[PDB]
């Protein structure tokens, strides 16, 4: 006798592959909410998926299958020193469905110090992509079960270092808050909205005019747990071609 929208509790289900429900439900620390179908904001996290898919991303298209609205204890305080920094977004980040109980428990972590550079692009941080298809490849879906965990978090990026070649350090220079690795298409600014005074840049792929970049897509990389705070999770089906 679960209490639980039926959705929370088959992503329950899901992140957890055993405990009742509602002790699982318990471990991961977290208010986890239904998106209305019908509501904007599920408009908008819709517009946001469609919009931003990558045109060399042509191997699946996404479905919105639901949207839940989650908030980790603890995270919103956290936030706090990063909620008035100018250059606030909303970005995405995609990780296998065998990490969600560790994601939403610990919300997401850097490699600790001891850790190689090694494949880190831009060094030992939080990874974020404005093209839903770019962090939808981190989700490492198969055709076999092809439904993934997306999530949508607001990132504090303030002044950003911008970047069109790996740098494998975490260090940034002062007065600087994120890196953003500048990719040759990104999402039209003419289109990006605010919502909740956070900017969704959920405009078409556009060129972005910038020449000699190694990054097809953006990518945006901060190295303080403290300047993201999770405000959506989406489940989506793979539609493999
Ligand atoms: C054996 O030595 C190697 O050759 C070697 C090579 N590579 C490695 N490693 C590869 C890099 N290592 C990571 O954990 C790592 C994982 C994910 C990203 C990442 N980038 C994103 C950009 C945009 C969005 C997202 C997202 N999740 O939405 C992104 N996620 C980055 C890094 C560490 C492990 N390790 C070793
Ligand atoms: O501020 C959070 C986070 O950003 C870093 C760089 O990753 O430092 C930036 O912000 C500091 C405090 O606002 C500044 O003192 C610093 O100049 C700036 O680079 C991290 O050190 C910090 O945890």
């Amino acid at each position: 006798k679960s209490k639980l929208p039926k959705p929370v509790q088959d992503l329950i289900k899901m992140i957890f592959g055993g405990d009742p429900i509602d002790v699982n439900y318990e471990k991961l620390k977290t208010d986890i909410k239904v998106v209305d179908r019908d509501s904007e904001e599920a408009e908008i996290i819709r517009k946001y998926v469609k919009n931003t898919h990558a045109t060399t991303h042509n191997a699946y298209d996404l479905e919105v299958i639901d949207i839940f609205k989650i908030e980790r204890e603890g995270e919103c305080q956290r936030y706090k020193p990063f909620k008035q920094l100018h250059n606030r977004r909303l970005l995405w980040h995609g990780s296998r469905t065998t990490n969600f109980a560790g994601i939403l428990s610990q919300g997401l972590r850097i490699a600790p110090p001891e850790a190689p550079v090694t494949g880190y692009m831009f060094g030992k941080g939080i990874y974020f992509a404005d093209m839903v298809s770019k962090s939808a490849n981190y989700c490492h879906t198969s055709q076999g079960d092809p439904i993934g965990l997306i999530l949508l978090g607001e990132v504090a990026l303030g002044n950003m270092y911008e970047l069109k070649h790996a740098s494998h350090i975490s260090k940034l220079p002062k007065g600087k808050h994120s890196v953003k690795g500048l990719g040759k298409t990104t999402p039209d600014p003419s289109a990006n909205i605010s919502l909740d005074g956070v900017d969704v840049p959920l405009g078409t792929g556009i060129s972005s005019g910038v020449n000699d970049t190694s990054l097809l897509y953006n990518e945006y990389i901060v190295y303080d747990i403290a300047q993201v705070n999770l405000k959506y999770l989406l489940k989506l089906k793979f539609n493999f071609k």
